[PDB]
């Protein structure tokens, strides 16, 4: 027999990402910074490193889309589903899509992109939803106003359980 | 925290299905009996339970379509791809699609719907194709009609590696 | 230059149809009768004839589907959009899809299939929406209880303006 | 009663568009200037009006995507198909898609976004490809950058056969 085995973790520590397109809501510079900072969340506590490619295929393809946007898991217009990502693996594995029917922001007016991305990249790297209500991997969006992100211990233990400490 | 599970499987034992639409080739009643039996192939041999829904969102959405019918697996007219099913997962996950350019039956003629459905529902549950030529999960159609259907050992081991044996008696 | 020319009418009077699949809500016999009767509406007042095929390609392919069902014009779950059809032409032209997230009926409990089909086949044959509130080609569903359908004069004039009288 | 119109065209002169997302290759501002100019190619020469929407449902939804991006017209990486647009109609009708595996510019380098958009928007409005090698609707990319853009006669005749000339002065 055969089952469908999942890829439980990336078998390499060095990963690439490509920002394929850009939301109307934020500057390219703001978007870029949000994603760089969201990857940093995970690289800061593991041996994982993240390199941005401008062209061609990277492990983690990032794009913004609305409704049916190419994977038959359509988004839903404003609110509800915010974004989704695929777990580790080839092709669509690791990739992240953000519903551009949301208003994305570098602060408080709409969804904070850094925080939603950081959550999504947890998925990209092998983490499911946490049941701990303080966790970044908890299913619900929270934005504290705080200018300095610290990754909650539950997420640190989760990611470390896959990759070890940095 | 939670890491994703080891294999694609359902994380709950109680599953629902919906017959979204029906083939011209057989009565509603024959289609329903075929699919009920196909699920029982798997429930008999694990702790899985299957309940039919008449409408709304079920885990396993069953439908009959031809050519482009809403995914990346277009059908191809008569013979060829008979049907396909998505592995366990949300939305399209677990769904089962049957090519209605085939002849579906409850006999030895055309393609026996019970047998192809039993096969497809292994995919819906987490089994890919087997290489064991006696396996129900073998990717080639073979008709048998034994009064008491026995699931081949290779399929019993595959499915129980995913969900365990359920009540062994 | 080129525009995209529409096919304004079928260039043949004899047309075929295929019922590809069947709703859960009605017997095959009931469904069959509804479609036969809905075609009859248009054949009764024009030289058009309709032949049912069981297999292969016919001019008017009839199927029931939910959500995304193969043409990127998805249905919408219960209520709202009931069905849609394509105007005359090859391939998808003439075809009719019915949203099987509606309850279809031979009477009053849910949508009367005969009446919605008859409307859809008006589209299949080259008619747009009527502005006359009594017309079968008016955009809004009405079901009178009446056991005997008579096609409103506005629709008779519309279809005849394309094909002539029977 | 109403028979369908003779050609695929918009049955209203006031049309809206939405820039759903943006290419990495150019600033928001450059992208907006390119598209505004592309629409003005057609509004200058018919009674058509185009208004930008910042969100929601517009007649013409513009977006940048790669490979499978939600239709039956997957992109193909660099060169090849540059972009495609649906003819006038509801939902996908009028929408314009640009392959972001191309290099989009506001110069002679890569593919000039203004020119490819001007071309695509003819499709969004009801023009198919022309055989006139000097036509904007010719299916092959050619760069010119004349300060005052003149729409070629073949494209003026095509578009006005659909919507008339608007104010001729
Ligand atoms: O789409 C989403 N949710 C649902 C999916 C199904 C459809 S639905 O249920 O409507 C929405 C979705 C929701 C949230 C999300 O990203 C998330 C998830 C959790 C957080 C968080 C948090 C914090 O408490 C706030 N700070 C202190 C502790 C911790 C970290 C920083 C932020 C973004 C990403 C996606
Ligand atoms: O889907 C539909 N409508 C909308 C489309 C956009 C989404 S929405 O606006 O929610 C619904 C739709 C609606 C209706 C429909 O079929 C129709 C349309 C009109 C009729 C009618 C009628 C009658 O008045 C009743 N009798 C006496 C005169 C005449 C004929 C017999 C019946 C079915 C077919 C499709
Ligand atoms: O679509 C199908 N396969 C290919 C078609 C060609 C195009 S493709 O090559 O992509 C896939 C397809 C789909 C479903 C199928 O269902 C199947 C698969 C296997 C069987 C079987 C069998 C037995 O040998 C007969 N009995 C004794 C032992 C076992 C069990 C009972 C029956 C139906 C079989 C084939
Ligand atoms: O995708 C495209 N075409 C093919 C690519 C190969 C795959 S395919 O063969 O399917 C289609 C494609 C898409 C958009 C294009 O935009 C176009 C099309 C034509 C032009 C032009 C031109 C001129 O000659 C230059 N100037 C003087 C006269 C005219 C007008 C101004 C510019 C952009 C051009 C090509
Ligand atoms: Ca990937
Ligand atoms: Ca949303
Ligand atoms: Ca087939
Ligand atoms: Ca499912
Ligand atoms: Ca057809
Ligand atoms: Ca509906
Ligand atoms: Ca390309
Ligand atoms: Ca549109
Ligand atoms: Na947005
Ligand atoms: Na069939
Ligand atoms: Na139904
Ligand atoms: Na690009
Ligand atoms: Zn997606
Ligand atoms: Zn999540
Ligand atoms: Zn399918
Ligand atoms: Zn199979
Ligand atoms: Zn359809
Ligand atoms: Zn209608
Ligand atoms: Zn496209
Ligand atoms: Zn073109």
């Amino acid at each position: 027999y055969n089952v469908f085995p999942r890829t439980l973790k990336w078998s390499k520590m060095n990963l690439t990402y490509r920002i394929v397109n850009y939301t109307p809501d934020m500057t390219h510079s703001e978007v870029e910074k949000a994603f760089k900072k969201a990857f940093k969340v995970w690289s800061d506590v593991t041996p994982l490193n993240f390199t941005r490619l401008h062209d061609g295929i990277a492990d983690i393809m990032i794009s913004f889309g609305i409704k049916e946007h190419g994977d038959f898991y359509p988004f839903d217009g404003p609110s509800g589903l915010l974004a989704h990502a695929f777990p580790p693996g080839p092709n669509y594995g690791g990739d992240a899509h953000f519903d551009d029917d949301e208003t994305w922001t570098s602060s408080s007016k709409g969804y904070n992109l850094f925080l939603v991305a950081a959550h999504e990249f947890g998925h990209s790297l092998g983490l499911d939803h946490s049941k701990d209500p303080g966790a970044l991997m908890f299913p619900i969006y929270t934005y504290t106003g705080k200018s300095h992100f610290m990754l909650p211990d539950d997420d640190v233990q989760g990611i470390q359980s896959l990759y070890g400490p940095g």
